[PDB]
């Protein structure tokens, strides 16, 4: 279904976003070891 795909785009994308993010914050730590 299309909407079904459209609604995994947007919540892939999404969490994409959220991992750059952690992976951001784990450099963080890192630097604060």
């Amino acid at each position: 279904k299309v909407n079904r795909s459209t609604a995994l785009l947007k919540s892939l994308s999404a969490e994409r976003e959220r991992w750059e993010k952690t992976s951001e914050t784990f450099k963080n730590q890192m630097s604060t070891i």
